Order: C-alpha cells, then sequence, then structure tokens
C-alpha cells in the first residue's frame, strides 16, 4: 500500500525529527518576541490533512482568515540521510469575525502532494478513485502511528478535511480552530 | 506496494526539485572554488542505494575511503508544502591506495531509511523479507521514473549494490569509483 508507506516515511523523514525540538524552539519564541506578540503561539505542531490531496503553494493565500505573522527560529538536524539541512515551520494568525481568535504553527503534509502526483502520472498506475482511498488510509495509518510514538505525544495534531466541490461555503480557518480549541 | 510509492515520493518530493539546477550549482562550484578543489568534482548526482538499507550516520564512516571534502552552494526551496527550506548537497573524496582518485556529489537515498526502520517496528507489520524485495522494487521504480522524467536526464545515476555476507571486505569506494569511471 502506497499509504501505508508513505505515512512511515512521513513519520521516519520528517515528524521525528521535527518533533524533538519544536517545543522547546515554541518556548523560546513566546520569551523573546513576547513584547511582540502580546499572547503565546500554541505548543503543538498543526498538520493539515485535506482529502482531496489540494495542497496551495502558499497556505497564507488559501484562507483569508489565515494570516501569515512569523518565523520560527530555524532548526539545522544532524542525522543519517540529512546533513546541514535547514527547517523552518511558519506561525499563522488565525481569525474569526474579524478578530484573532488563534496563534499556532501550521503547516500542510506533504505526502498528499505525492498521492495528487501519483494520480496525475500515468506511470503511476494510479487513479483518482484510488487517490481518495489512500488519503484516508494514510491519515488514519499516520493517527495510530502517532497515537503509539514516544516522539508524538501531546505536540502534534491532525486536521483532516473533505472540501465540498464546489459551493465553497467551506473555512479552512474554522476548521483549525476547532482543534485548536482543546 | 510500499515501494512504489516511496519511489514516487522521493522523487516528487526530492530529485525533482533538486536535480534542476544541480549542474549549475556544480559548474559553479568549479569555479568559486577551483583555485581550492585543484581539480573538478563531476556533474552528476550519484545515490547509493544498499540493498540491506543499512543507512549509515556519516557515509564518511561507510568506508575510510569516502571522505569528506566540501558542500555545494546552498539551494533554497520555493515549491508548494516547502517554503524557505535550504538543502545542500556534499562532495566526497574517493581514495584508492591514499590517494584522491575521484571526487564525487554522493548521498544515500531516504527511504531506505524508511525501510530499514518499518522493518524494525511491530507496527509496520514489515519483516525483514519484505524490505529486501521492497528495496531491490524500489531501486526498478525509481531507475523507470528517472528514464523518462524531465528533470532527470544525465544528472543522476543509481548505485545499487548488495553486500556479500560471506567477506566483510567489500568496497563501496571501489563501487562507486567502478560507476564514476564513464
Ligand atoms: C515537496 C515535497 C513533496 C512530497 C514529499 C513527500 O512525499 C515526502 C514524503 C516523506 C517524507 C518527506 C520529507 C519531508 O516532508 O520533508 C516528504 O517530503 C515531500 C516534500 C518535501
Ligand atoms: C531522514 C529521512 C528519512 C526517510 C526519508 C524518506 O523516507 C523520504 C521519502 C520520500 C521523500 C523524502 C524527502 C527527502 O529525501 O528529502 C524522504 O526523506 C526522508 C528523510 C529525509
Amino acid at each position: 500500500s502506497v499509504a501505508h508507506g508513505l505515512a512511515w516515511a512521513y513519520y521516519i523523514g520528517y515528524l521525528r525529527l521535527i518533533l524533538p525540538e519544536l517545543q522547546a524552539r515554541i518556548r523560546t519564541y513566546n520569551q523573546h518576541y513576547n513584547n511582540l506578540l502580546r499572547g503565546a503561539v500554541s505548543q503543538r505542531l498543526y498538520i493539515l490533512l485535506p482529502l482531496d490531496c489540494g495542497v496551495p503553494d502558499n497556505l497564507s493565500m488559501a484562507d483569508p482568515n489565515i494570516r501569515f505573522l512569523d518565523k520560527l527560529p530555524q532548526q539545522t538536524i544532524d542525522r543519517a540521510g540529512i546533513k546541514d539541512r535547514v527547517y523552518s515551520n511558519s506561525i499563522y494568525e488565525l481569525l474569526e469575525n474579524g478578530q484573532r481568535a488563534g496563534t499556532c504553527v501550521l503547516e500542510y503534509a506533504t505526502p498528499l502532494i505525492t498521492l495528487f502526483a501519483m494520480s496525475q502520472y500515468s506511470q503511476a498506475g494510479f487513479s483518482r478513485e484510488d487517490r481518495l482511498e489512500q488519503a484516508k488510509l494514510f491519515c488514519r495509518t499516520l493517527e495510530d502511528i502517532l497515537a503509539d510514538a514516544p516522539e508524538s505525544q501531546n505536540n502534534c495534531r491532525l486536521i483532516a478535511y473533505q472540501e465540498p466541490a464546489d459551493d465553497s461555503s467551506f473555512s479552512l480557518s474554522q476548521e483549525v480552530l476547532r482543534h485548536l480549541r482543546q
């Protein structure tokens, strides 16, 4: 199964690398730019999982109620298969009814890009129906990995959603706010 | 298939983001530091694919006839799912009888880390035998992808190899040089 392997790859090649020092990075940021923030970023990493596998080029453009505010200070990673790579995470403001309702570190799950690409390329032998099935499977597998994972406790949140196409009353910031509220 | 999706993920999420500007980065290196390197690094990316999926902490330590020389100039990435990310590549010295015999951009394919991990974790439901079969299928699938991929014509080379178990005296250094010499 591609989703099974993708979930493990996403965990092994990203999440178990980024999550250990994430809560430290967020506390550090909440220390030094506190005068600037007049608030506090939340502790967890919020990962967007659109089931249609539609990943935009820029998250800032994706919803007018989600707004880029700041970068976390970087993290260079020193491991096998990874040498001197610079990882950065972005911090977003979430608006509700014109007002700031939350601030969190937020990003899309990259393997959805691969699932989407696989459905476009004929050499991959992957249909658009295969795609939705695999995306749900990817979400559930990853969910299960993180439940039992030493690195993943209390510091990572999966936000999976299906977007109606295309009455489009959907709000991405509403969906994130629903998880943030806890 | 796990390998099928890992190969596509490696192409979609690394190789096609890195290959397009590789030669230019190398060409550019062969100038600014031509006086420092006193030679030339070859222009392709050499990807090591150990079938036993053993990927070392430091390649430099996998064979002592493989020594780290220098880093390439950095590339920043502007794609979807990957804003403000800094990628570097490494140049290695290959030794033969104590002297330099070649210079190349060299790295292990990361999905083999994932294949290895999956064989170690119960939750992955993935055996040692599953691992070797999938590693072979990964190489074949990746080959097929690169053969017809726009970004991957003539700037990439796969070095798949199987370590004998009888003699613990196989030479990665020599294997890489065997490809290099053409
Ligand atoms: C741009 C892009 C696209 C797809 C993947 C991916 O499938 C994928 C799968 C497993 C692990 C990674 C590593 C990462 O998210 O940095 C992956 O990264 C991808 C990236 C960076
Ligand atoms: C450290 C590590 C381990 C495993 C993968 C991986 O499986 C994997 C699979 C597909 C794509 C990527 C992205 C990359 O190699 O930068 C992947 O990256 C990994 C990395 C960076």
